[PDB]
């Protein structure tokens, strides 16, 4: 099954999901001289004031913070999105070394890593349906890099002991989000795609402009996870990041 080594990689994973080179793919560079000031895109609301965190899962590509979804509590509305989209989970991809881990890239810059906030039409009734859905997804990208820490990133970071396989989950309720984003919500935004296997184009990616900033400490402790199972030999959990894909002529707008 997939991963993201030479053999199970992002190359690979054409085979078993054929929308690996679909229509509208993600992650894809974003060229700023390209992307077109839209006017016509509503101011975003993150509401993440009354988010439920349940727990954080090593799923073995990544670790996720789980919410609970049941009610309208950490929820995105405006700027591209019609209606409103539930946080699920969130996650983030990494690299081996500082110059590289994010998804997106900015001009060809790649950063140190990259933060995804995973939501769902709410119409659709669960996350289920809504993946079957062109706008069924909403997705916040945020980049980081290294400098200093990011202290509402710490209590991800210190829970990660119990978490360093596969599998393992710890309990993980009380989390708050709104501690990850940066001061700036400037935007771009294009449809897309799910980075890793179904790869179903089900997303409106709103990907910030402002990264973040973590610390050497902090990225070191993402590089000391596991890929592998409690008990098989040890397969650092680094890189875990799809390259951009072609745009094929889609429009990547920005809010500001
Ligand atoms: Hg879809
Ligand atoms: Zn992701």
């Amino acid at each position: 099954h997939w991963g993201y080594g030479k053999h199970n990689g992002p190359e690979h994973w054409h085979k078993d999901f054929p929308i690996a080179k679909g229509e509208r793919q993600s992650p894809v560079d974003i060229d700023t001289h390209t992307a077109k000031y839209d006017p016509s895109l509503k101011p975003l609301s993150v509401s993440y004031d009354q988010a439920t965190s349940l727990r954080i899962l090593n799923n073995g590509h990544a670790f996720n913070v789980e919410f609970d979804d049941s009610q309208d509590k950490a929820v995105l509305k405006g700027g591209p999105l019609d209606g409103t989209y539930r946080l699920i989970q969130f996650h983030f991809h990494w690299g081996s070394l500082d110059g590289q881990g994010s998804e997106h890239t900015v001009d060809k810059k790649k950063y140190a890593a990259e933060l995804h906030l995973v939501h769902w039409n709410t119409k659709y009734g669960d996350f289920g349906k809504a993946v079957q859905q062109p706008d069924g997804l909403a997705v916040l990208g945020i980049f980081l890099k290294v400098g200093s820490a990011k202290p509402g990133l710490q209590k991800v970071v210190d829970v990660l002991d119990s978490i360093k396989t596969k599998g393992k989950s710890a309990d993980f309720t009380n989390f708050d989000p709104r501690g990850l984003l940066p001061e700036s919500l400037d935007y771009w935004t294009y449809p897309g795609s799910l980075t890793t296997p179904p790869l179903l184009e089900c997303v409106t990616w709103i990907v910030l402009k402002e990264p973040i900033s973590v610390s050497s400490e902090q990225v070191l402790k993402f590089r000391k996870l596991n890929f592998n199972g409690e008990g098989e030999p040890e397969e650092l959990m680094v890189d875990n990041w799809r390259p951009a894909q072609p745009l094929k002529n889609r429009q990547i707008k920005a809010s500001f």
